[PDB]
């Protein structure tokens, strides 16, 4: 791979984010998009700094200098679809940080895994095209072929893993390189086993495993550990419907339109297409939010708050929340 250039850097450097506080459960990462133009050094910027305040890279002997790096490789790796692009990323590792220090999720995790769960944010989609893995299986293409070959259903994810494992195999943005032993492997193993949980069609089982584990007081701890991790990067990921309406309206936006545009390309391909994909059907915003809300998120957030994830309350409050304010739309549309 390339190397990342000195002006690359200073051109995340001089970003110096005014009237925004990055730790704030209420951080509005749109207007953060739209107070500048080049939003891509914005964005890298508000990982740099929730990095840095969080004081753990340089506890692990990493620089300030491998991390923008590092950052930097990762956003490379992002394309220019609607929602799977750097700043979904971005806001995953935002809201994680969240949960970790608002939510007191840290309380629960070691420092070095602390640490792995906002690297891991920002790999976790790495060379997203903006197509499912049911795309990739219905039309064998060669990633398709290549998982199915090798057993694992989870085409883009262990792709994910490929990608994270590449770039962290050059020195110049190894932010892992400060770490030895036992601690340099379980950076790795629960780098990968973090994004490979974050398979949707996975979702039960990995929910139903955490907390069975959060209900026995003899669970082995270093397994209940790494459940709670994969929880956590699981709870960044479905996160939109927890934020301030507005935000959450526009996540649903960006979802919608890269859903369509999938849509068309199997329409093309005379490959069949679900009705959510679906542009033509033209179903509204709002029923698509709360039938996420009931079947997905609600649940999971509910669960993982009373099963041991307390401090993470809020979550739950605007949920329900935002879901009196979508009946409200389809009650006045
Ligand atoms: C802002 O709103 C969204 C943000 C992200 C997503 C993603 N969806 N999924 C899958 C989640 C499971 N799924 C379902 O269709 C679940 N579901 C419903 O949504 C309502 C229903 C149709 C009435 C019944 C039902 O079973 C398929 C899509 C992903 O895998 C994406 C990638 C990773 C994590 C989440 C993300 C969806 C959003 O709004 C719908
Ligand atoms: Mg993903
Ligand atoms: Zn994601």
């Amino acid at each position: 791979v390339t190397a990342i250039t000195k002006v690359e850097r200073e051109a995340v450097l001089v970003c110096e984010l005014p009237s925004f506080d990055v730790t704030d459960v209420e951080f509005d990462l749109f207007r953060a998009r739209e107070s500048t133009d080049k939003p891509l050094d914005v964005a890298a910027a508000i990982a740099y700094r929730l990095l840095l305040g969080s004081g753990l890279p340089q506890k692990f002997g990493c620089s300030d200098e491998v991390l923008l790096n590092f950052i930097l490789q990762c956003r490379k790796k992002y394309r220019n679809v609607p929602y799977h692009n750097f700043y979904h990323v971005v806001d995953v590792c935002q809201t994680i940080h969240t949960f970790l220090y608002r939510g007191n999720v840290y309380e629960k995790l070691t420092e070095l895994e602390c640490f792995v769960l906002l690297i891991t944010a920002l790999v976790h989609d790495l060379d997203h095209m903006g197509l499912n893995n049911s795309f990739y299986l219905k039309t064998e293409s060669p990633l398709g072929i290549l998982s199915s070959a090798s057993g694992n259903t989870s085409v883009l994810e262990v792709h994910h893993c490929n990608l994270a494992v590449e770039i962290l195999s050059d020195p110049e943005s190894d932010v892992f390189d400060g770490l030895e032993g036992a601690e340099r492997t379980l950076a790795f193993r629960s780098m990968i086993d973090c994004v490979l949980a974050t398979d949707m069609a996975k979702h039960g089982s990995a929910l139903e495993a955490f907390l069975a584990s959060a209900a026995d007081q003899s669970s082995d701890e270093a397994a209940f550990h790494r459940m709670t991790m994969e929880i956590i990067l699981k709870a960044g990921d479905i996160s939109n419907v927890t934020k301030p309406f507005d935000i959450s309206r526009q996540w649903a936006m960006a979802v919608t339109e890269e859903f369509y545009r999938q849509g068309d390309m199997e329409k093309e391909r005379g490959v069949e297409v679900l009705p959510m994909f679906d542009r033509s059907k033209n179903m509204e915003l709002a029923k698509g939010q709360i039938g996420f809300i009931d079947f997905v998120a609600a649940p999971f957030f509910q669960k993982i708050v009373d099963a041991c994830l307390q401090g993470m309350q809020w979550t739950v409050d605007r949920i329900k929340s935002n879901r009196a304010q979508w009946e409200r739309v389809l009650e006045t549309r």
